């Protein structure tokens, strides 16, 4: 392991700089010697994942704080942890050295960095590009004999996937979503503001759409690339609302069921991409239930629908037990994905804020609240911007966990990274979220997970700036006497038998 090289910009705590020569990287994950517990510590004051160990008591005394582990309790299994492979993010991981480049692509996808296993991927262009296009702009090419890849695709985006894949000890699932269909099948003829498909489902609009999702596997299969998953659209509510001003497709929920039930849905199941699984809504968990009802009570688009993909932008206004509460409750066999999250994209919210420990704690407390109500993933926005939170063609800049400064050939991890790594480093895919319960009231966030060889994992926050010592409880095993400082995020390894 290499430490961090921090550097503060002013703001609650530091970034790890790296360059062509030198990043901070971690070991590659493992449980210790039964008996003994492993802690992994970030702080504000600056530790970076510092692992340190433990022994396992067992008894315990005493009126501390307990939480203590429900083994046998199973909810949802992890599918896992990554970020989105956009123009943006391609742009700035390309404009370092290839040994710069090869330290980002490490950082993310290596076990001697966070063991990413998710990469979301544009369908063309989105905001996060500084070209606005589809892969089917040649006007009433119904047939799409006029359907292709550009440079976007095959010099930027899948050559970098591949070196991901290359790096990745873990399969690595893809998932696509689009922002806008070509202009042309569009009532409002623009990429962006109100505008939706012409016509209804099962038309003609209808039916090129669908084979515009075959024609792009098709075409990333042309490359060796296969993916995971597909969304329906990105934020399809997007598209509903006046003046919108970036790529979007407007569909109401009954206009999704629709499409998915005549068109994605038999289009994809009657192709060579029958085994890519399609999710629903991929926009803010505000809109569940009521989503999830309107598609799912339709028996024809249910048996096409895999998962319901959310987006953390409405979170602030939308209690997760009434949204994924709830959604989980009446559609148990449906799973929730969490598929884009960022800071930086809010009116009240600067773009980037280099070192924000509370941007940090934002990721953690998101993904913490997301594994407490189902959801069986968790995926991060761009995987790297520029200082501005660019590129972006109508300069709608957010942060993003690195940051690349092309002038210096350098690039800066910063909390989020490690936030962020806190769970995809030590989550494999086919973990088990299971019970944890507290003793009394506390300030701490925290989720037990069963590893899928029946090791215990622990992530615990404290997003509070007080100390609070801690007992963790596991019932076959024994007793972890541990302290969770003021602004410190721990991970909690062990083997129970
Ligand atoms: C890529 O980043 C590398 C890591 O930041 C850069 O290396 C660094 O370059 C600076 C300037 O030459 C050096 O700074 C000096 O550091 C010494 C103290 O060195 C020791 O203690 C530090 C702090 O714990 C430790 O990190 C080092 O390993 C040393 O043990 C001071 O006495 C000087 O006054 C001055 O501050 C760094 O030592 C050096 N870091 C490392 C880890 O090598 C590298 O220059 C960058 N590459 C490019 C191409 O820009
Ligand atoms: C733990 O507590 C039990 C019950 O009082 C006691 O009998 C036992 O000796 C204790 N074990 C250890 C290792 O202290
Ligand atoms: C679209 O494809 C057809 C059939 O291969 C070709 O003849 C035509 O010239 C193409 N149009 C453009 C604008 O590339
Ligand atoms: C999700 O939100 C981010 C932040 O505004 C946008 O950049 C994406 O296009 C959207 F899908």
């Amino acid at each position: 392991a290499r430490p961090c090289i921090p550097k503060s910009f002013g703001y609650s705590s530091v970034v790890c700089v790296c360059n062509a020569t030198y990043c901070d990287s971690f070991d590659p994950p493992t449980f210790p010697a039964l008996g003994t517990f492993s802690r992994y510590e970030s702080t504000r004051s600056g530790r970076r994942m510092e692992l340190s160990m433990g022994p396992i008591q067992a008894n315990h005394t005493g009126t501390g704080l307990l939480l203590t582990l429900q083994p046998e309790q199973k909810f949802q299994k992890v599918k896992g942890f990554g970020g989105a492979m956009t123009d943006a993010a391609a742009l700035n991981i390309l404009a370092l050295s290839p040994p710069a480049q090869n330290l980002l692509l490490k950082s993310y996808f290596s076990e001697e960095g966070i063991g990413y296993n998710i990469i979301r991927v544009p369908m063309a262009s989105c905001d996060f590009s500084i070209r606005t296009y589809t892969y089917a702009d040649t006007p009433d090419d119904f047939q799409l004999h006029n359907f292709s890849l550009p440079e976007e695709d095959t010099k930027l985006k899948i050559p970098l996937i591949h070196r991901a894949l290359q790096l990745a000890q873990r399969p690595v699932s893809l998932l696509a979503s689009p922002w806008t269909s070509p202009t042309w099948l569009k009532t409002n003829g623009a990429v962006n503001g109100k505008g939706s498909l012409k016509g209804q489902p099962g038309d003609i609009y209808h039916q090129t759409w669908a084979r515009y999702f075959v024609k792009f596997l098709d075409a990333y299969a042309e490359h060796k690339l296969q993916f995971w998953a597909v969304t329906a659209e990105n934020e399809p509510s997007a598209g509903l609302l006046s003046g919108y001003p970036f790529q979007c497709l407007g569909f109401t929920p009954e206009h999704q069921r629709d499409f998915i039930a005549r068109d994605l849905g038999p289009t994809l199941a009657n192709s060579t991409h029958h085994n890519v699984r399609l999710l629903m809504l991929d926009d803010q968990r505000l809109l569940l239930p009521h989503w999830a009802k309107v598609v799912l009570t339709d028996p024809e688009a249910a048996k096409y629908v895999h998962g319901i993909a959310v987006h953390w932008y409405l979170d602030f206004l939308a209690p997760a037990k009434a949204t994924l509460g709830e959604t989980h409750r009446l559609f148990p066999n449906t799973m929730l994905f969490a598929s884009e999250a960022c800071v930086g994209s809010k009116f009240w919210e600067q773009s980037v804020r280099l070192g924000s420990w509370d941007r940090g704690m934002q990721y953690s407390h998101s993904i913490i609240t997301n594994l407490l109500y189902h959801v069986v993933g968790w995926t991060d926005w761009n995987l790297a911007l520029n200082p501005e939170g660019g590129p972006n063609w109508v300069r709608n800049f957010v942060d993003s966990p690195i940051i690349v400064d092309i002038t210096k050939d350098t690039f800066y991890k910063q909390p989020m990274f490690y936030h962020l790594g806190h769970f995809s480093k030590f989550i494999p895919e086919g973990s088990q979220r299971v019970g944890l319960v507290a003793s009394q009231k506390n300030d701490l966030d925290a989720v037990a997970l069963m590893h899928p060889d029946g090791s215990a994992v622990v992530v615990v926050l404290n997003r509070s700036s007080k100390d609070v010592p801690l007992t963790i409880k596991d019932p076959a095993v024994g007793f972890l006497e541990t302290i969770s400082p003021g602004y410190s995020i721990h991970t909690y390894l062990w083997r129970r038998q």
